[PDB]
């Protein structure tokens, strides 16, 4: 059997008093994870080749997820089926060397380690063509599921309250890789179009956005002993909420109380991104991302975010640093133009079974410490039927109530440890 | 440690429209499974035998189930812990070879896997002392439990809604098996009596079946480099409803509004199955099933069951064949005498890591396509409290209303792993 | 992968009518384990080693509970994820041969294996420095987290209904051990100060103990080729209601209603033990415990416990015996001076991979009797809201009801298997 798999786990405390906080700025959609982070969360994965006849290989692959808040020993979950697929290499001779695969499998993500960021993750039940050789570069072809809680309708009503049936999305992926557009650098592209896929007979609402675009291109340049990745992304309607590349063509999202409630994403997205982890002599190593994000909405409530920040680790020895991380977030209503932003500094003493930035297990001790200034929110108050401003960004002390978190300060501190295997 | 289990999962599109559906004749208790399965089903084992000296060892096995509707990637669930139990072999002298166990253990079931239909299955917590040597054959003890929802009251009322005690019972197993009744064929007998083990002063209610008896007798040929069973079995009273080795002596079932409602299974049952596989040359394979199930009850809402079917391979290389199943399904009202039937036909190109039908992993590319014509259903409108017909099989067209599936069409097609290890 | 776990499954009957039976004294905190047990427990670690460089090394572990009726074969459960720790030896040069962790793990747990009460466990999640060598022993400093489910309020109330936050207690553990105090004896020494942890501004109700006390002594006499344990153990206030080294500051309980309620536990707990296992030759062992615990609290409604019990094995074969239990308790209410008590004597027939009364797998096929005549009960009848004297001890027959488990008779019998690896 194989056994893989990640999982973070600790204890913290809060300067001001009780169990530890964690700090995100409202609107964007992450947060500076070192000394940020408020889960046991792990993934425990038990794969298995099951059979080899010289070239060809059938692989086994299977993913159990469990969420636990850390507060207690007995913490009962309800665990996510997250994978179970069978990927078979080599067994079309003439596309050699390319896999075939079926199941639900997390399928060529692309992420942002320090803001834990995916900007790229098509993954859920599906099958797949993948890495066929087309001479300057791979080409793979896959199609995978996703399906929204409620969005459709049996008959024609003009109540959005009647549009409460799943409703599912298919996506097309079309990736072509590995090319050399110059000398240690390397570009891949790919196109991704999705489309909310109707039960015969059942409707949609008015003017809902139904399907969508999502263009990538991302540059990976070899530098510093480590690498740099440029990213540039555009995506369109039905895929501008989730951005990602999963679609969501129905509009209709749910209250607590069961209320359904109009989000429409005609709009579109455009993202540009860089990051990278390089090694400075050798004694240093140090991450750093920096983003543009701005989605802009036909309805509105869109919204402009801007991120920085470095990761920098400094070794005394090949297994003991000290480690530090440096965000800053700003996020703008599209709504209103009022601005929320925030800056956070963390200071950790490790002790990693490795000599790299990105080698773990990892064991911290560390101290955190934010400072925000939040000017709006979102109007969650009331039901979607109370409130008509259900879920619109709307400024801090609008009808003198009180929206986003304030303007404030806090510090934590605590031990953790993180792995992957 | 050891690694087994059974997984499913995959994509699909329906002709018509949306997510992939699948096919059930409406009274029969199985479907034509090759491309008309609609879920992630998946059993992880982890086994190891503990102690060993000699001839003496001591195994532990265990199985943890998982069953998500694969339309997302993060799908929670509810595991099933279905087994846990330790088997000690030749640890009694006098009677060697044989082992004897004590846990939860899915104990020797036999099925019929084109249309996954187990037949004879009485798993569950429970002990036995398995493969005493008689001579002439192999002689095996067991003792299981079940226990149905509700059944009995602490008083004696008249009202059947005070039944809604936990009703537990046990089933007492005995078979002789491997007996050479022929060249080429062997002969199982087994004796199934099962009855409700009611708390002291309990009752349950009037006219209940409380007990039963289930005959088994299977005949297995060996035939063209393959083999062929033939079954028949005879049920009575509270082993009908279950009808795999299963007791429900107390006759009362649930509304999805808590009522009590009584379905009484006074009565009796008759099966007879023949089903195999056979190859045929080199190049072709070939599974194929023909039942013939008849409940017959008191209580007057049994059914007359038919089914035949064949799927039969044709191998283009080892490792590539194309795959194609066709059945048919046929149940009849016993209350009313009307008919409901159904005919499917798929058609799949797989790629297997065999050179069987047998063998497993599989990864399969199908169509299926299906037309039925029912002229009844069962009435599950309304409350076990307001329907007085409740749960009765009542025809198409019962007070203007409409049960069964009706008479139409459709088509799916879509991508599936299966996989057994 | 390292694979481990304990598990225990089986199959019972009562001898006056349905399926089995277990029994407590109530007061108790402990039953007479043999052929008393009632449910299919298991727990399934997969750990590994992850790296290792000459004396560094570090460790990844894991352990995920499932816990069901055995009345059933497919039996839904939600798991608790119990334990995901990352344990680093040697990596500090200057304090050699000790271990820094992090992650919820099961913490140096120390229990009575025969009526399965654990005496001392602060397990969850937490971290610290283990084993450091003070030259005349080791010494460990530890740090875990508990939370209780409500018991803070927002603002300050009179209204014991206002204190429904989860309320969280830290400990801090310090122990010193493996001081050879005498010739085959040793002596461990333990400190554990514990307190609820308050969030910026909330409030806890008024007289409420907030913190404690829990002091343990431990010394281990090697003898007749097993061994001997003493214990004594002083609580004091937060730490008398769990009484293992967990702490719940807040003294608010909630019905089932949803109502908190007031169960205050100034007061404080005395703890003398005794327990072990010796051979005697060649053909017996026998397991034994004698401990008298007093709980008193202010509040009045605390309660004074006594048990005695051994379990003696003779050995037929290397690995067939004959095990017997034989146990007594008997429990007094503080509040009104009753006292409630049983005996249980059980007879079983083993069979285990091992030659000791502490090896297994075992399988057990037994028959327990008890008689018990309780003269006092908790009265639970009502509601937080409803009842004043919700949750307090009560006689038999206050108030023409009746509390207690009676006067009365019973004899189980059945098969099991129990199982560490
Ligand atoms: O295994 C490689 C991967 O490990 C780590 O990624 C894990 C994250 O730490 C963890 O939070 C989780 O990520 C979730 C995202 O937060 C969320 O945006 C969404 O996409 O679901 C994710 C769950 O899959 O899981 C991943 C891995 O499963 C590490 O952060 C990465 O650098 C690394 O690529
Ligand atoms: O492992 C041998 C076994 O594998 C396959 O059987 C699995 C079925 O595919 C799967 O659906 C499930 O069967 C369930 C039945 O549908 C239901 O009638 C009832 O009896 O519960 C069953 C769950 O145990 O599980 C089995 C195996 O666990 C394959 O179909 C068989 O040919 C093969 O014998
Ligand atoms: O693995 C060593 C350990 O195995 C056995 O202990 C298990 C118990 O049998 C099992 O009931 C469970 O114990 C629970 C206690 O009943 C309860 O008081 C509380 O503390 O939670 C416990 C769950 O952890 O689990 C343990 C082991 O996980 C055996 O009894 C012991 O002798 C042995 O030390
Ligand atoms: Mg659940």
């Amino acid at each position: 059997v194989d056994f893989h798999g990640y999982a973070r786990s600790g204890i913290g405390w809060t300067g001001s008093g009780g169990e530890q906080q964690c700090f995100q700025t409202t609107g964007a959609q992450s947060k500076y994870r070192l000394g940020n982070e408020c889960e046991t969360y792990a993934e425990l994965k038990l794969g298995q080749e099951v059979w080899k006849e010289g070239d060809k290989s059938f692989y086994f692959d299977t993913n159990v997820a469990y969420s636990v808040a850390q507060q207690n020993d007995w913490e009962a979950t309800d665990p996510a089926f997250r994978e179970a697929n069978v990927q078979g290499k080599n067994l079309i001779e003439w596309l050699p060397g390319s896999t075939i695969w079926a199941g639900k499998r997390f399928y060529q993500r692309h992420d942002v380690h320090m803001i834990d960021f995916y900007y790229w993750d098509i993954s859920g039940p599906g099958a797949g063509l993948e890495n066929i050789d087309v001479g300057f570069g791979k080409l793979s072809l896959a199609a995978t599921r996703s399906s929204e809680a409620g969005g459709s309708s049996s008959f024609a009503s003009n109540n959005i309250y009647d549009y409460t049936n799943e409703t599912a999305n298919d996506v097309f992926d079309v990736r072509l890789a590995q090319m050399e557009i110059n000398p240690g650098g390397t570009l891949e592209l790919g196109v991704d179009y999705g489309r909310a896929n109707l039960r015969d007979n059942y409707r949609l609402v008015d003017g809902a956005s139904k399907d969508g675009w999502l263009f990538t291109a991302e540059h990976t340049q070899s530098v510093l002993k480590g690498f740099n990745k440029f990213v540039v992304q555009y995506a369109t309607d039905s895929m501008t909420s989730q951005g990602k590349g999963l679609s969501q063509g129905s509009g209709v999202a749910f209250d607590n109380e069961k209320f359904a409630y109009n989000i429409n994403n005609n709009g579109h997205m455009l993202r540009i991104l860089d990051h990278g982890a390089i090694s400075m002599g050798d004694n240093w190593d140090m991450m750093y991302v920096g983003m543009y994000q701005d989605i802009n909405w036909d309805n509105d409530n869109g919204t402009k975010w801007w991120t920085v920040g470095i990761r920098p680790m400094y070794k005394w020895t090949p297994i003991m640093s000290t480690v530090m991380e440096i965000g800053y977030d700003n996020v703008e209503s599209q709504r209103t133009g009022d601005k929320n932003n925030q800056y956070k500094i963390t200071l950790a003493q490790q002790w990693q079974a490795g000599d790299s930035i990105w080698s773990r297990p990892a064991i911290r001790v560390f101290a955190t410490y934010a400072k925000w200034d939040e000017k709006w929110g979102y109007d969650y108050t009331g039901n979607a039927d109370n409130n008509a401003n259900f879920g619109k960004a709307v400024p801090a002390d609008f009808n003198g109530g009180s929206f986003g978190r304030g303007d404030s300060d806090e510090w934590t501190f605590g031990a953790q440890m993180e792995i992957w295997w």
